[PDB]
């Protein structure tokens, strides 16, 4: 019999959203290992190979082992589902650990790529490649000060196709190769994206950039960029020349990431050095600019989503109610809310009936209803959405509050155009919506940006 993924494993808790799915901390039921499971749904994410060659990359990937590449432990498949189950690392991402510090110097820059470089090397070597590596997916092993960087997604983009959905493609276009966007590539588009991480890292503004997505993509389609920025001045003539060597045109006169290695600036940087200043700053700045506009994307989709949910929740607990009285047993809502999670395959988190059970208590624990008689079911439908909602606009609020680091309280016209264009919402239709929002102004607090979102939506 085909070994089934929740007789082994209970979810903890979501660890977050990644390339095509979510990422739930689970737990070995008998042997309490902890593990991060990517969970993807067959209906969102289609397949570009057989199953045969599938299984046959899962038994390869679970006897790789490097430092700085995610180790893969088990791999399941039922009817709607692909579960990966791999290491937890608790260090989160790097570009959010360097934020946070006061100092940053080549030395530190190079300690980082010798790091990505020696994944991708190993990685080559085994004929496995990542063609989407971007700052995301480095996670940092530990919250230790030294922590090795952990490569995460390796071989997911040659057996399942990337989402159309800008909520999922934000962050894409400034990593990838051009050789990608014209169909023929290898392993090489990984030096390219690293050049792209690398030029980031030490000047903190991406080497192809532009007004929105498809912009950008015309700046990597061209290949060109310069050094000629202030910052530039600081850096050294070699971390220059391994730059312009990642980030050649031609993948054929590309280093490769084993020649990286012994470039000059790796050798001379990983064995007096100022700190880039200006670097960090521009980082944060980056960072912060592309997490909001994640984060306003996912209250979108999150809305989208309740208004779906709230409806399909209430037809089945109508259907039923036989009587039609409004009246519902614990086991009924339990029920019924097993029949949402299998016409919908968004909560990862309650891909199991003691999950549902759980999370069923809990709304009945908010309301003050008592679980073992009959219960109001609009009721618990609306509590269980607005707790939904409640979690969803507190999520986009620590975003807003992130990203105005002045603690000014308000966002400007200028920011606004900045993050709905990374954001991919067309300028003439965010403005249009800030006209509606804003009949004063050149600037919203949190509220008035919330409202803008909503008429993004549809609300
Ligand atoms: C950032 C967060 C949501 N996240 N994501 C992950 C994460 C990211 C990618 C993963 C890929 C996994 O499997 C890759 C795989 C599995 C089978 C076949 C192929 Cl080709 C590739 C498994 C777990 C993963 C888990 C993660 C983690 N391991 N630890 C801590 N946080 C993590």
């Amino acid at each position: 019999s085909t070994a089934i993924f929740s007789d082994r494993y209970k979810g903890q808790r979501v660890l977050g959203k990644g390339s095509f799915g979510e990422v739930i901390l689970c737990k070995d039921k008998i042997t309490g290992q902890e593990c991060a499971v990517k969970v993807i749904s067959k209906r969102q994410v289609k397949q570009k190979t057989d199953k045969e060659s599938l299984l046959r990359e899962v038994q390869l990937l679970k006897q790789l082992d490097h430092p700085n590449i995610m180790k893969l432990y088990e791999f399941f498949e039922d009817k709607g589902y692909f579960y990966l189950v791999g290491e937890v690392y608790t260090g989160g991402e790097l570009f959010d650990e360097i934020i946070s510090r006061k100092r940053f110097s080549e030395v530190d820059a190079a300690r980082i790529i010798r790091q990505v470089l020696s994944g991708i090397t190993y990685m080559h070597k085994n004929k496995i490649v990542h063609r989407d590596l971007k700052p995301e997916n480095l996670l940092l092993e530990s919250k230790s000060k030294d922590a090795n960087i952990r490569i995460i997604d390796f071989g997911l983009s040659t057996h399942f196709e990337a989402s159309k959905k800008m909520k999922d493609k934000i962050g894409t276009a400034y990593y990838i190769a051009p050789e990608v966007l014209h169909g023929t590539y290898d392993e090489k588009c990984d030096v390219w994206s690293t050049g792209v991480i690398l030029y980031i890292l030490l000047s903190g503004c991406p080497p192809f950039n532009g007004a929105n997505e498809y912009d950008i993509l015309k700046k990597v389609e061209k290949g060109k960029y310069t050094f000629e920025l202030p910052q530039w001045k600081k850096v050294s003539e070699s971390a220059k020349d391994l730059i312009r060597k990642m980030l050649t045109y031609v993948p054929s006169m590309r280093i490769s990431a084993r020649d990286a290695l012994d470039h000059e600036w790796i050798q001379t940087y990983t064995k007096d050095v100022p700190s880039l200043d200006n670097a960090i700053l521009n980082i944060r700045q980056f960072q912060g600019t592309q997490k909001l506009a994640q984060a306003a994307l996912l209250y979108m989709g999150s809305k989208l989503t309740s208004q779906d949910e709230t409806k399909e929740l209430t037809a089945i607990f109508h259907k039923m109610d036989k009587n039609g009285d409004g009246q519902l047993d614990r086991a009924e809502l339990i029920e019924g809310y097993k029949e949402l999670m299998r016409m919908k395959g968004q909560d990862a988190s309650m891909l199991d009936a003691s999950a549902v059970e759980h999370e069923v208590d809990q709304v009945l624990d908010a309301v003050d209803f008592d679980k073992n008689g009959y219960i109001e079911y609009s009721e618990f439908v609306t509590v269980a959405m607005d707790r939904k909602t409640l979690l969803s606009r507190e999520r986009l609020e620590r975003a807003f509050r992130m990203f105005d680091s002045d603690n000014s309280g308000k966002i400007s016209s200028t920011e606004l155009a900045t993050i709905f264009g990374v954001s991919d919402v067309d300028s003439e239709t965010w403005k249009s919506v800030l006209s509606e929002v804003d009949k004063n102004d050149g600037e919203v607090d949190f509220d008035e940006f919330q409202q803008m979102l909503l008429k993004l939506c549809g609300n």
